[PDB]
């Protein structure tokens, strides 16, 4: 019924996180807002396009862009208090990651019963916004470099596909998908999990 | 009837401006052309996708891409004369900003009577092309950093929505929207208007 | 009948080439995979969106993303042997360039009998993936700067349009388009062809 709470925590947490980056980058108030809006809602917009769902929910359904704008605006005005809440924002981010991977995997599944589309599009909904943020910041996106965000959303999206394939009801599929994303994200944060690199000595 | 003049001034002015950036970046003739084409027509292509309008006008309606290609090509061949016409190109740019914000707000409105979609999509039509240009240039897009472009196109798009909502006829809605964008852009250029930043002392 | 061989050589060659860049950039295993996947399949995804073809083939038709993932994964595990096969990968790349320009020009043509759409969208299918790769790498895309990739795919796409316009049958149109792309690419590699730049002395 009210999975909106997890979504709204995600929109707020992702907007704050994007807005903080924008400030640290030196962007003016519009950039802070655009950075926050993209981090929280750009994944969803990309997936709508990939799936042919026009116009995109996050530009149409008033409370989502309203929330992201206010959350970004509040991070700007009160940036002194917001930038010192390190551990709580990390956990809220993990909540948004799990809500967004589940949601987008759900939307992809309703378009095709296809494991590749569902895993990729679920993962784009969760981490696509931060990729936009990082390209707008003139940086190599974080998910290509370090941490363990996108991998967890990949595994979460795949869990949703398997549940639905095994005829698990939708809402149960969402919760389990959300909860496994959240477990793997917390293991990764605390254990400092990383994917392997190639170490090449330079001549 | 012939609002095409404002559109065509915009395509030419935006192509020249994008083409100039490409030259200053060191791009070869193809990049100059791509930079000019994107600055003038990429906003429109992005909005077509957001609105589900396929294939995009700016890749279909011959005179628009023809104009942008020739304008970019002419900036390359005659880059000595074109790069010293500073103030006139700024004002032509302001004309394109007002024509493009109006047009795209119009197209968005005909898809949904929705203030958020119309304001954002109108603004993407006007400044989306320059964002592409700047990402292709490996830079943080200008609108996130300085000046007052995107804000003026936001206000212009919102004026178009309010006019249409109050039952103002379409063509009148376009002109008033275009003219207010143009007023705010000129105030901003001459008064050097900027949005606020956060100044954080580094330790 | 089996033009799949040329396509599959392209997917493998473009995935290896993208995966190599990712390693040289310092990306972790996910980034290597994303870099390879984008270089081989992102052009096609962009063209599907431009043409309204949803969901995109390269996220739906299992062997294409499977091939790109395995090709990228194999470049990572065995990066010692793969990075010393310089001349053969260049020629395989030229094969993918010709297959991808032909394919996408074909898809664009079936949507509109329009020379501008077909040339641009054909060219995006062939070089669009490498543009994504380069933006993800925080670089100015190669095609704006040097070499002769995109121009050859432009000429190849235009040859496909002219053939089809002159009532040449489809499969014959594909082969001739593919072969002329491949001729121009090889001339360009060996003769070191480049487009002109503007040389401006700095004061």
């Amino acid at each position: 019924i009210v999975f909106d709470i997890f979504n709204y925590i995600g929109i707020v947490a992702f907007a704050i996180s994007g807005a903080i980056k924008a400030v640290k980058k030196g962007m003016d108030l519009l950039g802070v807002l655009v950075l926050g809006f993209s981090t929280a809602l750009g994944g969803g917009i990309i997936s709508n396009l990939l799936l042919g769902k026009t116009p995109p929910t996050n530009l149409i359904y008033y409370p989502y862009p309203i929330t992201a704008f206010l959350a970004s605006l509040a991070t700007f005005v009160f940036y002194r208090i917001f930038t010192n809440v390190g551990k709580p924002l990390l956990y809220a981010d993990a909540i948004g990651l799990g809500a967004f991977a589940s949601s987008g995997a759900s939307l992809a599944y309703s378009v095709s019963n296809n494991v590749i589309l569902v895993v990729i599009v679920g993962a784009i909904t969760a981490v696509g916004g931060g990729v936009i943020r990082d390209i707008l910041s003139n940086e190599v996106p974080l998910i290509l470099t370090r941490e363990f965000y996108a991998t967890t959303a990949v595994i979460g999206s795949f869990v949703y596909f398997i549940a639905s394939d095994l005829s698990v009801p939708e809402d149960v599929a969402l919760i389990v998908s959300f909860l496994i994303t959240l477990i793997l994200r917390i293991l990764a944060m605390e254990l400092k999990w990383e994917l392997p690199r190639k170490k090449i000595e330079a001549a």
